[PDB]
C-alpha cells in the first residue's frame, strides 16, 4: 500500500503511523538519535507490559501506566517513570491512536534509532487500558533473582527470556537509584546497543560512582557507570549465569533474541491475530562499528568467571 505521502508499507491501515514517526522522532527523541527519551521510552514498555499477573489482575501492555498514571507513577518500582509518561502524553492525546498502542511504538522506533539496534516487531489496535496494573508487579534491583525469575515467570518468560530482555540495560541508565548522580549509564555504551553491558557487568567491582549505602545498587568496575545489585547476581547465579556469558561478543544472538522476547512482552495481554502487522514502519537501525572490548587497563584477570562449562571469551582491550 502507498499512503498519502508516497510512503509505502504492507498493510494500509498502518498509514496512520507515519505522521507519528516523524513527530516523535523529532520530538520525543532529539531528531532519530539513542538518547536519554529512547531510554526512558524502553523503559516504559516493560513497566506497562510488565503489570500483568494471572493471579493479581494488570493488563499488560495496555497503557495503563498513561491512562491510570496517578496510581501508577506512584508505585515505589515505579520511581523516576513519571518524567516520561507526563512526556509522552500529549502525543497520546494529539494523534488518534491507544495508549497502549503508543508506548510499544515509541520504544521500538526508539531502539532502532540505536547502533546495533533492532527493529522490534509491532502490531497496532490494542484498545485503551481499562485497569490500573497492582503495585508490586514490577522487579525491583534489590530482589531477589528468585524473585525476579518468579514474577518474569509469572508472566509468562523463562529464565533465558530474562537474560534476553536484560540486553535494554545496555542503553540504559540510572537516575534514582543513587539520585546524586542521577543520569548514570550500566554500560559504558548507553548509545549503543552491544554486549558492552554483560561484560562490564561481568568484571570485578572496584567502586560505588557517587555514594556508597544505596538499596539496590553494586560496586561499578568503572567511575562513569553504576551496577545494579540485581544485574550483579544475574551475572553470577547459576540459574542465569551460563545464558549471561553466552551473550559477550555474540551480537547476532542479542539481537535475534532482543526483538523476539521484546514482541512476546509488548503483546501482553493482548492477542496479534486482532492486531494489524505494522513492523514495516519502523525505521532501518544503524550498524554497529566495531567490536565490544574490556576498558582500557583491564584484563581477562578482572573478568569474574561465572560460567562452569564455558570459559570467559577472549576479548582485546581499549589499550
Ligand atoms: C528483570 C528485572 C529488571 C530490573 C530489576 C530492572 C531495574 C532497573 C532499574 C533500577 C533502573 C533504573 C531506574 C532509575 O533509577 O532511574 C532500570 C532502568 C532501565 N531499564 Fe531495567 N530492570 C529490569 C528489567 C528491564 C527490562 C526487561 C527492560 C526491557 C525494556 C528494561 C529496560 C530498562 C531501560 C531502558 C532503563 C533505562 C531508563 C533510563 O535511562 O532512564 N529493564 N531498570
Ligand atoms: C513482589 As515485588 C516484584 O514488588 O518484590
Ligand atoms: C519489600 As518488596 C516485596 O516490594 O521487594
Ligand atoms: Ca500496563
Ligand atoms: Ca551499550
Ligand atoms: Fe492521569
Ligand atoms: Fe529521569
Ligand atoms: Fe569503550
Ligand atoms: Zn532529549
Ligand atoms: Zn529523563
Ligand atoms: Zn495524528
Ligand atoms: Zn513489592
Ligand atoms: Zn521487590
Ligand atoms: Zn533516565
Ligand atoms: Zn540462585
Amino acid at each position: 500500500a502507498t499512503c498519502d505521502d508516497g510512503r509505502t508499507t504492507a498493510n494500509a491501515a498502518c498509514c496512520i503511523l507515519f505522521p507519528i514517526l516523524d513527530d516523535i522522532q523529532e520530538n520525543l527523541f532529539d531528531g532519530a538519535n539513542c538518547g536519554e527519551e529512547v531510554h526512558e521510552s524502553l523503559r516504559l514498555t516493560f513497566h506497562d507490559a510488565i503489570g500483568f499477573s494471572p493471579t493479581l489482575g494488570g493488563g499488560g501492555a495496555d497503557g495503563s501506566i498513561i491512562a491510570f498514571d496517578t496510581i501508577e507513577t506512584n508505585f515505589p518500582a515505579n520511581a523516576g517513570i513519571d518524567e516520561i509518561v507526563s512526556a509522552q502524553k500529549p502525543f497520546v492525546a494529539k494523534h488518534n491512536i491507544s495508549a497502549g498502542d503508543f508506548i510499544q511504538f515509541a520504544g521500538a522506533v526508539g531502539v532502532s534509532n540505536c547502533p546495533g539496534g533492532v527493529r522490534i516487531p509491532f502490531f497496532l489496535g490494542r484498545p485503551d487500558a481499562v485497569a490500573a496494573s497492582p503495585d508490586h508487579l514490577v522487579p525491583e534491583p534489590f530482589d531477589s533473582v528468585d524473585s525476579i525469575l518468579a514474577r518474569m515467570g509469572d508472566a509468562g518468560f523463562s529464565p533465558v527470556e530474562v537474560v534476553w530482555l536484560l540486553a535494554s540495560h545496555s542503553i540504559a541508565a540510572a537516575d534514582k537509584v543513587d539520585p546524586s548522580i542521577p543520569g548514570t549509564p550500566f554500560d559504558s555504551t548507553p548509545e549503543v546497543f552491544d554486549s558492552q553491558f554483560f561484560i562490564e557487568t561481568q568484571l570485578k567491582g572496584r567502586l560505588f560512582p557517587g555514594t556508597a549505602d544505596n538499596k539496590g545498587e553494586a560496586q561499578s568496575p568503572l567511575q562513569g557507570e553504576i551496577r545494579l545489585q540485581s544485574d550483579h547476581l544475574l551475572a553470577r547465579d547459576p540459574q542465569t549465569a551460563c545464558e549471561w556469558q553466552s551473550m559477550v561478543n555474540n551480537q547476532p544472538k542479542i539481537q535475534n533474541r532482543f526483538a523476539a522476547t521484546m514482541s512476546k512482552m509488548a503483546l501482553l495481554g493482548q492477542d496479534k491475530t486482532k492486531l494489524i502487522d505494522c513492523s514495516d514502519v519502523i525505521p532501518t537501525p544503524p550498524a554497529l562499528v566495531g567490536a565490544a572490548h574490556l576498558p582500557a587497563g583491564f584484563s581477562l584477570s578482572d573478568v569474574e568467571q561465572a560460567c562452569a562449562a564455558t570459559p570467559f571469551p577472549a576479548l582485546t582491550a581499549d589499550p
